[PDB]
């Protein structure tokens, strides 16, 4: 009911009892504090409108999909389109304060992953893990959510800039769904924690924000409403992590549902140009393996065909790489003319 929150929990792995069980670094700062797990939903008259972009330094997200500060974004993917790495990029490439991590019901090799990965971040002094494992229990991993989300609260709440990752919502929905059988499922269901949940990230006018990626595995019928409740899905397509296209962002399935709100016009118009050639090239794929193209016939198809391996090398990003806003900006534009 009570977690542990403050400076001196980053650096630290947290079980879902609220106790530090492990450490991916150490930092001078030893504040601790203890806030509830759960906490209301700011008013909306408290909510600030979310018009500065949250940047990722990938390009096809911060051209295309660009984040807001204090947006909900889902991230869905089935295993492995490479979602975990996604995150880490996500980590790393970004520009938050603090990341707040929750890993779900996650095996426990995924964990000490994670673990292995933010010893070696660069991000490690901004980190706090909080963990629930395939061994505990459903309620453990119910509260595995709630107490990185109150630990992102508290660090919202000092004003910080805080990144939030929820992998996944399917493992919580699972075990939200084992609870709510206990006690035998009025007006409180189990299954109604789940808006409860997705609703406690954004951007507070009295103070910081909170940008929340919420993982959820394709394999399901709310995984398409839990992306009726978020601001927007990022989708990892099966198709692209097989033809060796990394990250495996779909962008014509995937949206930003701010987009329009935290980017300029200049910016809006080249997204926009980008789109369509990404449209015309899928359509000139389906007439290639059709095997109706033939070189010369048509000079708009052939003029596609030439844009392929130009687009394809913009989409395409090594997981170690960030990029700025303006040079993804100014990669976009050498890409459309």
């Amino acid at each position: 009911l009570h977690t542990q929150v403050g400076r001196g929990l980053l650096g630290a792995v947290v079980n879902p009892l609220g106790e530090v069980t492990d450490k991916f670094a150490v930092t001078d700062n030893s504040e601790i504090l203890y806030r509830p797990v759960d906490n209301a939903p700011p008013l909306y008259s408290e909510r600030a409108a979310i018009e500065k972009p949250f940047l990722t330094g990938i390009k096809v997200i911060d051209s295309l999909l660009t984040c807001g500060e204090g947006q909900r974004m889902g991230i869905f993917a089935s295993a492995g389109c490479g979602k975990t790495f996604l995150m880490n990029m996500l980590i790393e490439h970004s520009g938050a304060d603090i990341y707040v991590i929750g890993l779900i019901g996650e095996r426990g090799r995924e964990v000490t992953e994670t673990v292995d990965y933010l010893k070696n971040s660069e991000k490690k002094s901004r980190c706090v893990l909080v963990y629930a494992t395939s061994d505990y229990s459903s309620v453990d991993r119910c509260n595995a959510a709630y107490i990185a989300t109150a630990i992102a609260e508290f660090f919202r709440t000092e004003g910080h800039k805080v990144a939030l990752f929820i992998d996944s919502l399917t493992r919580y929905a699972r075990a939200l769904r084992d609870v709510a059988l206990a006690a035998g499922e009025y007006p409180v269901s189990v299954f109604d924690s789940l808006p409860r949940l997705l609703e406690r990230p954004g951007k507070l006018k009295a103070g910081g924000s909170i940008t929340a990626f919420y993982t959820v595995l394709l394999e399901d019928p709310l995984a398409e409403e839990v992306r009726s409740i978020l601001d927007g899905h990022i989708y990892l397509s099966r198709n692209l992590a097989q033809k060796g296209q990394f990250p495996a962002i779909d962008s014509l399935k995937s949206i930003s549902r701010v987009f329009t709100q935290v980017v300029d016009e200049k910016h809006r118009i080249m997204a926009a140009a980008f789109r369509e050639l990404l449209s015309e090239i899928e359509e000139l794929r389906t007439i290639i393996d059709f095997g109706e193209y033939k070189p010369g016939e048509n000079a708009s198809q052939d003029k596609i065909y030439n844009k392929i391996s130009v687009v394809e090398s913009f989409l395409k990003q090594d997981y170690r790489l960030g990029f700025t806003y303006e040079q993804t900006m100014e990669l976009i534009g050498e890409t459309i003319r």
